[PDB]
């Protein structure tokens, strides 16, 4: 990872849009790939922090830009692009800032009982458009296999926990990952544009009007499982429960709850493996031992 300071951001502005003078810029949020710049108190310029993250605001750009003007609920239109440098696909962009707060578990629940509903009826609409936009115009670099995932992740873990585990702590996670790889629930979807990060601090509400009014951060969209974008509302601590999502299921019309919640438990146990190949890559060394601990169970 890097870093900039507001100057770079600016400069970096100017340089590929002399015209476009700035007056106020704050740093408006921090992401694990992005850091978010509010420019003149209406653009929200991501830049990346590494190369990971860059071709991830590239993607971003892209599905934006191709999705525009189709979701029923307001999404992030960009303005400004950056250009590829030396490792980054995408040195930064610029996107039109959505009004509204996220929409927090405490912020619903503290919602009148209507406005919870309309809610999770407003995301099941979203969601419906999303997972039904024609996909068959993406690359390639746009589509989560998930097999071939699970196996560059297993053979990472493989040297990551060679020096850390040996025989039985890991033959459970070999039983672990095999398991996985065997269970076709798991691999046998229909595969559709998913958002991919979909949980409650991208999804931006009026207070005023009592509805939401936003979904942003498409970094890791992608085409994959559409019960994806269900998972990721589930979670009981930090997100919303199944009470909710499961109102969100049912206006949805999804017609399988029960893989539903087999796929969110298995997400659930896999994290902690996530956490080792991510602790690893950022450097984020809690996330790496706190990967550890929940295997060594
Ligand atoms: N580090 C990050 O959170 C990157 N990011 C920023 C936004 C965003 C944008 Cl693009 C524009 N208007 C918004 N209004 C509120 C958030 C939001 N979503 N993802």
């Amino acid at each position: 990872m890097r870093t900039y300071t507001f100057d770079q951001v600016e400069k970096a502005i100017e340089q590929l849009y002399p015209d476009f003078t700035i007056n106020t810029i704050e740093i408006s949020g921090e992401g694990n790939d992005c850091i978010a710049y509010e420019i003149n108190r209406d653009f929200i310029f991501k830049f990346p922090k590494h190369s990971r993250g860059s071709t991830n605001l590239f993607n971003e750009v892209n599905i934006l830009k191709r999705i525009h003007n189709k979701l029923p609920l307001p999404i992030p239109e960009v303005v400004f692009t950056g250009m590829p440098s030396e490792t980054y696909q995408m040195s930064f962009a610029g996107f039109t800032k959505i009004k509204g707060v996220p929409l927090t578990p405490l912020l619903l629940n503290n919602l009148p009982k209507q406005s919870q509903n309309q809610a999770a009826k407003d995301l099941a609409r979203f969601l419906s458009e999303l997972h039904s936009i024609n996909i068959s115009g993406f690359k390639s670099n746009l589509v989560l296999d998930f097999r071939e995932k699970i196996n560059e992740d297993n053979k990472k873990i493989k040297k990551l926990l060679s020096r850390e585990l040996k025989g039985p702590q890991m033959k459970k996670v070999d039983d672990f990952y095999r398991d996985i790889l065997e269970n076709e629930i798991y691999f046998k979807y229909y595969p559709c544009l998913i958002h991919n990060d979909f949980s409650s601090d991208h999804i931006l509400f009026d207070t005023e009007k009592n509805t939401i009014c936003g979904i942003i951060d498409f970094g890791d969209a992608a085409i994959s499982d559409p019960d994806n974008d269900f998972i990721s509302l589930m979670e009981d601590d930090e997100e919303y429960g199944m009470e909710f999502v499961s109102k969100i299921l049912n206006h949805y019309k999804h017609k399988d709850i029960p893989t539903v919640l087999e796929k969110y438990r298995m997400k659930e146990k896999y994290w902690s493996f996530e956490k080792i190949i991510y602790g690893k890559e950022y450097g984020y060394m809690d996330w790496y031992e706190e990967g550890l601990n929940e295997i060594r169970s």
